Formats: structure tokens, C-alpha cells, sequence
């Protein structure tokens, strides 16, 4: 798991931030150019707090599948000059299952924390907070509030973003290459 | 830092537990035989909760130096049949400074979490919660309540146990080989 931690630490350092919306505090992962991702339930407005700074949101897309089923991801285009390091190469084309993953959080409640969550399984459909949701990845860890936007990784792979939990399992939305063109 | 995470994960799995005393919830590291360590301020009584179990404490020693100066460590002898894996080989004879360390926590507030804290420096004397305290190791991380008993490690080294913080820095008491005979 050493390499999985090592990759995760470098990825959070280069591409992650702490974001506040009206709906809470989240980890945010920048993907390429000025595009980043949040759990859909963060419900970013015209403005967000990004590491304490008011940042303008030029575009936001709540992702759904071809049937309109919720995927629980919102892509957002940031009004800022810096671009993110392009990490689309680390995103799979389809849901990845691994035996050992690391979930990385960066919030006030959990600043620079890394959790080895064990096996990730393609969970599939989940009734999440009452909304039918697809392309969930599941891991047996007691995830809690303050961990949404959590980045789920293994060595050289970004698997998904943490979006919910039932007190005993956690769930990430799979972060697929085609979401980013 | 990969190897430092890898060592830390294996060490917590084999030798750590979650302990409640009247004074809070702590990470506890077992050292050898039935001997473990807590921050002195956990103030373990005749009985502690060890992973939800009432466990008897046969002996407890609050460590002080040759002048009687506080070291902020309490060694405790547990009344249980299992012995800990002997990890005295990973303890230094004197305070270790490293460039990259991992602090590992295992509580309800922070179950199986690992934090890369950066450089550890021999801090020396510290007025901790009003008590003169020696042999502190310092790292620049915003440590919080719920992280005491936190185990500070680098590759193949157990450096100390987290005992306090000022909101911007954290401090571990050095865990020295001679404390354990
Ligand atoms: C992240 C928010 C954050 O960072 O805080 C800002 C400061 C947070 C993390 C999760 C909370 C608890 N565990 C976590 O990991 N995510 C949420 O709170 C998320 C919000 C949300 C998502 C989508 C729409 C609207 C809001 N909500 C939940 O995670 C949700 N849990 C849930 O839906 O559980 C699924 C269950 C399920 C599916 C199918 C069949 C049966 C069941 C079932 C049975 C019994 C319990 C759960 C489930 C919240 C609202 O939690 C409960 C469990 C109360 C529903
Ligand atoms: C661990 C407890 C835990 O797991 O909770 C159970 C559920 C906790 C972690 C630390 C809290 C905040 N940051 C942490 O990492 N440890 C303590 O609370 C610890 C308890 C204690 C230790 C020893 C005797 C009695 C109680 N207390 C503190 O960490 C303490 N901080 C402190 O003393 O700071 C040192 C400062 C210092 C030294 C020399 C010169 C000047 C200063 C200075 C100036 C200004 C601020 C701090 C210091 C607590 C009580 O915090 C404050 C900062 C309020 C004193």
C-alpha cells in the first residue's frame, strides 16, 4: 500500500483544495484546465469558498447517465488564472475495482488525512439520500460527515469521489475519463 | 513516504487499540508483553475501555526524568492473556528527528487515519497545559482533540506518542527504548 499512499499524497498536494458551499465543507479535486469536481449535493452556487477565497463559478454540470439517472457528481468551471495539472490520464474509462485503496480528505474537520479503506467493489445502483444513483464504488469503512469530495485512489489510479455512506460503508461516485471530454 | 505509510499501517494493525478513560478517547500503542502506553493526561484508572472492553490495569507508571520533570507518558500493564508483538526494536535510544513522518490515529473521531506531518524536530522543553515537559518532538500540523495517543512513525521507526498541540503545531512525547527496561 506504500505506493498507493505515495501517489495519493502527491495528487492531493497538486490538485486538491478545500471548498465551502452553502451545503457544507468538501474536498475538491481539480481535473484539468479550470474544471474540478464536487459531490452533486454540495450544490455549488455562482460563488464558492476555495481555500478561504471567494471564487467565481463560470459553469457547472450535474452529471446524469443516458437515462437521466443521478451520478452524484457536479463538474465546475472555475474563474481563476491557474490551471490544474491534467490528471485525466489517471481516470479509468469504466468503474475500477481494487483490493486496496486510499481515501484522501482535505477539510477543516480532516486536514490532509489518508485512510486505507480496503477493497473497492463496483456496487452499482444505490438509493442515496432517496435518489436512485448509479456507478457507485463501495468500501467497508465507517465514513462520516466532512468526508464528502474525499478522493479515492490506488497506485496511479483516481477511482472516484466520496459522496455518501450508511454508517458502515462508504460510497464514491466513479470518476470516468469521458466526463471530461 | 510510501514506506513510512506502509510501516505505519502494519504497526497500527498489529499493536494499536482505541482506549477510553474518564479523561477521553485515545489511541493506545502496545509495546511488548502486556505493557502499553498512553499520554499521561489520559489518567487511566484501575479499569479502562479497550476496544469497548473493560480491561484491568495491573500496573501504571507516569514517567518523569531524573529531575522529576514530566515526560507526559504513562506506561500501563494490562490484565489480558494476549501479549503485544514486541516492538522495542523500533524505539530509539534518544529523540529522533526525521524529515517526513506519519502520525497514525485510531479513535471513534479518527478511525484508521494517517497524516503526513512533515519534519519532526527535537523541540525539547515545552510548557504543556501549564506543566514543564521534556523530550518533546514537534511537527507543523494543526492537531486536534481526539488525536492524543496518536503514533508518530517513519520507515522502521516508532518516534513518539502525540500528547498535545497549540492549534498550529503538534507535539509527541519521545518513546525511548530504556522506558521499557
Ligand atoms: C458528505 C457531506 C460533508 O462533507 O459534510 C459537509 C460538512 C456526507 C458523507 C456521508 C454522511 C454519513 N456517511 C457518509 O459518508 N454525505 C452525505 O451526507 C450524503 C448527502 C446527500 C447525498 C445525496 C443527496 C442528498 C444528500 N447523504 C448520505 O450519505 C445519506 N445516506 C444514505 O442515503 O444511505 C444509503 C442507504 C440505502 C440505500 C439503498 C437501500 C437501503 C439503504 C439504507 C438503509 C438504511 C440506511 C441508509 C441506507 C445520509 C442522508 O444518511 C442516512 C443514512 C441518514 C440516510
Ligand atoms: C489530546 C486529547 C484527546 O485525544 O481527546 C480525547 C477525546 C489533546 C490533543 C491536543 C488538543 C489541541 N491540540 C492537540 O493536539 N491533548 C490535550 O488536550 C492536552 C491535554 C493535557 C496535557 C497535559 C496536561 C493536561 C492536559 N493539552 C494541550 O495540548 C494544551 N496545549 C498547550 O498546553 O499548548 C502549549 C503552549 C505553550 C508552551 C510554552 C509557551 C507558550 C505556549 C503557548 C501559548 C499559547 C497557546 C499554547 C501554548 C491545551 C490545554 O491547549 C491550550 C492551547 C488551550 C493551552
Amino acid at each position: 500500500m506504500g505506493p498507493a499512499f505515495e501517489f495519493a499524497v502527491a495528487m492531493m498536494k497538486r490538485n486538491s483544495s478545500t471548498v465551502k458551499t452553502e451545503y457544507g465543507e468538501f474536498t475538491m479535486l481539480g481535473i484539468y484546465d479550470r474544471w474540478a469536481v464536487l459531490p452533486r449535493h454540495a450544490k455549488p452556487g455562482p460563488t464558492i469558498l476555495m481555500n478561504d477565497q471567494e471564487v467565481g463559478v463560470l459553469d457547472a454540470k450535474e452529471l446524469v447517465d443516458k437515462d437521466g439517472t443521478n451520478l452524484e457528481l457536479t463538474l465546475l468551471k472555475l474563474n481563476r488564472n491557474e490551471k490544474f495539472r491534467d490528471i485525466r490520464g489517471f481516470l479509468a474509462k469504466e468503474e475500477v475495482e481494487v483490493n486496496e485503496a486510499v481515501l484522501a480528505i482535505n477539510t477543516s474537520k480532516f486536514p490532509n488525512m489518508y485512510i486505507p479503506v480496503g477493497q473497492v467493489t463496483e456496487y452499482g445502483f444505490l438509493n442515496l439520500g432517496g435518489t436512485p444513483t448509479k456507478r457507485m464504488l463501495m468500501y467497508n469503512f465507517p465514513t462520516r460527515a466532512g468526508q464528502c469530495g474525499g478522493v479515492l485512489m490506488s497506485t496511479g489510479k483516481v477511482l472516484g469521489i466520496h459522496v455518501g455512506g450508511n454508517g458502515h460503508q462508504g460510497f464514491s461516485a466513479a470518476l470516468l475519463k469521458h466526463y471530461f471530454n
